[PDB]
């Protein structure tokens, strides 16, 4: 089996995964909408009671199975719980990231496209007035995505977008085909620094942004000024518990699969705690000092509310480009911004797509090459649904993430800590650890953590399930029909896996 070459490269791959566009975009938005500085209170809390424990747990389940030559949750869940239902419940941890990758790699391509489009100077140039600057970059984005001009639920992306996508894929395979050490880790050693460099440089430039409407200081102020009145709202406490899940990226089986390339007795307690610290430092410091300040700097603090309600997506592909088109030589900032996001995704997309490669390697005994190419073929195929069918993207994200984090996460907990046994698990977590997990985390892992996930499951099931189930168009069934067909397919490979093992 393959293994990590360096302790650093491990943390950098892990942090490479965890570090998102979400750090630079989703995280700052969630803050401003839910108390600003006050959002840190429920955020830090859920970071200790939920994010930190589960992190160790996925890491633990990973190494526990990874020693036994099994990186995927179909196998691992069978080892923690030797049941027929455990393999099935484990299929999700192979189904969840595959579905997400069916659109993430595509979204990742946009950045590369936009980066190229911004580098060569092929960008809209306005014209004064806010809508008279945003609309050119609002339409620029729609041409790339291929947003429908008719009632039809049919996207028609530009030929260039498609080409960049293939290129983007080709980039992913290029790193993936070189294994864990000479590929992901080797790249994580290059990407993570390159990422930090761009972040700071942007942050610096952003702080030097002065417009008639305001300054960057006004953005940091608005963002970090704590409105505690919103902490009374349960919705803030929920949006917090989820945001951490999203930022750390738990409940996708990726941490598990990654931690399955960790040797049997190498530390996972501190290693994970470090990668987790890197991601969150990146969010609050870097990410929360580029977008929101630059937005507030240009559109005043008056629109700082309206900007936040405009969704993170707009801020990154419409608002921030349109802002850069006005600054001194900002066509290069556009290139720097997008290329920053490109890597942020590229360090993650290679990570998530490894879970499938590992499955074919471990269970179906495929070479790394074949496991890589076939996985690329599956993701490339599915992506056409997201590329061409409208709102297919959102449907995939809704199910794979919305459910996949809340359901599979609480599944990882009960299987490893309640079924496999708390004590046997607690030792499996602390084992090899340079430091030891505090004794109090035993109660958090066993009672407090699943208490939160449980409350989270209930609130989610009431609010989000009746919405997508009726009010939506009929083409959502096509997306549903497809993603269901994937789970049924992975059920068949899991079946083929166990039938190949009884023979030998
Ligand atoms: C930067 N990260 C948060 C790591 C996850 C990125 N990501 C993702 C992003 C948004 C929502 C769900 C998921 C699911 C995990 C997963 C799995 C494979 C890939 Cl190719 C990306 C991917
Ligand atoms: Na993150
Ligand atoms: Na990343």
């Amino acid at each position: 089996r393959e293994h990590w070459a360096t302790r650093l490269g491990l943390i950098l791959a892990m942090a490479g995964y965890a570090v998102d566009l979400g750090n630079f975009l989703r995280f700052p938005v969630q803050a401003a909408e839910n108390g600003g500085g006050a959002f840190m209170i429920p955020y830090i809390i859920a970071f200790l009671l939920v994010g930190i424990p589960l992190m160790w747990i996925e890491w633990a389940m990973g190494r526990y199975g990874g020693a036994q030559g099994h990186g995927t949750t179909p196998a691992i869940f069978y080892l923690l719980w030797r049941n027929r239902f455990a393999k099935i419940l484990g299929v999700f941890g192979l189904w969840i990231p595959l579905v997400v990758a069916s659109y993430y790699v595509y979204i990742e391509s946009w950045t590369l496209g936009f980066a190229i489009k911004f580098l060569v100077g092929l960008v809209p140039e306005p014209p004064t007035d806010p809508d008279s600057i945003l609309r050119p970059f609002k339409e620029f984005l729609y041409s790339y995505i291929g947003v429908p001009k008719g009632d039809e639920p049919i996207l028609k992306p530009s030929l260039f977008a498609y080409i960049v996508f293939l290129i983007t894929m080709f980039i992913n395979v290029s790193i993936l085909i070189r294994g864990i050490s000479k590929g992901i880790e080797r790249f994580a050693k290059i990407a993570m620094p390159t990422l930090f460099i761009l972040a700071v440089f942007l942050v610096i430039r952003v702080f030097l942004l002065e417009t008639p409407n305001g300054t960057a200081a006004d953005g940091l102020n608005f963002l970090w000024t704590p409105d505690f009145e919103k902490l009374k709202d349960p919705g803030v406490w929920i949006a917090a518990v989820g945001q951490i899940f999203f930022s750390l990226g738990l409940g996708f089986g990726v941490l598990i699969t990654f931690a399955s390339y960790v040797r049997k007795d190498q530390d996972i307690v501190l290693s994970g705690l470090t990668a987790a610290t890197l991601n969150e430092k990146a969010s609050v410091i870097l990410g929360g000092s580029i977008s929101i300040p630059a937005a507030v700097a240009f559109f005043g603090v008056a629109n700082a509310v309206a900007i936040a309600k405009a969704g993170a997506f707009n801020l990154g592909f419409i608002t921030l480009p349109a802002i850069f088109s006005q600054t001194a030589g900002g066509t290069f900032l556009g290139f720097l911004w997008f290329f920053l996001l490109f890597f942020a995704g590229l360090t993650s997309s290679i990570a998530g797509m490894q879970g499938m490669i590992a499955f074919l390697e471990d269970e179906l005994k495929l070479s790394r090459k074949h496991a890589v190419l076939w996985t690329a073929a599956i993701v490339f195929f599915s992506a056409h649904l997201v590329m061409f069918l409208n709102k297919s993207l959102d449907e995939m994200d809704f199910w794979a993430t919305g459910i996949g984090v809340v359901f599979f996460g609480l599944t990882e907990l009960i299987i490893f800590f309640w079924i496999f046994g708390a004590d046997k698990a607690w030792e499996e977590i602390n084992r090899g650890g340079i430091i030891k997990v505090p004794r109090i985390y035993y109660y958090v892992m066993r009672y407090i953590t699943p208490a939160f996930l449980a409350v989270l499951l209930v609130v989610w099931a009431r609010e989000y399930i009746p919405k997508i189930m009726e009010e939506t168009h009929w083409t959502v069934w096509i997306t549903r029909f497809y993603i269901i067909g994937l789970f049924l397919f992975l059920t068949f490979l899991v079946f083929l896996a166990e039938r190949r093992r009884n023979h030998e």
